């Protein structure tokens, strides 16, 4: 894409120590696929496109960016060690949403609405094997 975006969050890394969990298969298998198949799923499917949205200061607010693509291929990839990093990039995703974007403007809801979920099936996450 656009030089005028930044490279994506890292989905691939030798160097980090990798685990897998019950927890992150539980974020796989039922967090993330309930999130990812959602009507409002799809402007969390992949990065930012700010350069087509013709958000060019969307890079300059959202220093970390995060986005479901990321978090379903690092998920996919074995990249995390705990559930803790995984709900975290879940987190910055909507954080990033809420403060870049005004209140009730249509991803605001959409966010809100895949976030309801996301609490809900957070709460049970399994206890670790
Ligand atoms: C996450 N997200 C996605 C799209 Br598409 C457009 C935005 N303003 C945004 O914040």
């Amino acid at each position: 894409g656009s030089h005028m975006n930044p490279p994506p969050p890292e989905t691939s890394n030798p160097n980090k120590p990798k685990r897998q969990t019950n927890q992150l298969q539980y974020l796989l298998r039922v967090v993330l696929k309930t999130l990812w198949k959602h009507q409002f799923a799809w402007p969390f499917q992949q990065p930012v496109d700010a350069v087509k949205l013709n958000l060019p200061d969307y890079y300059k607010i959202i220093k970390t960016p995060m986005d479901m693509g990321t978090i379903k291929k690092r998920l996919e990839n074995n990249y995390y060690w705990n559930a803790q990093e995984c709900i975290q990039d879940f987190n910055t995703m909507f954080t990033n949403c809420y403060i870049y974007n005004k209140p009730g403007d249509d991803i605001v809801l959409m966010a809100e609405a895949l976030e309801k979920l996301f609490l809900q099936k957070i709460n049970e996450l399994p206890t670790e094997e």
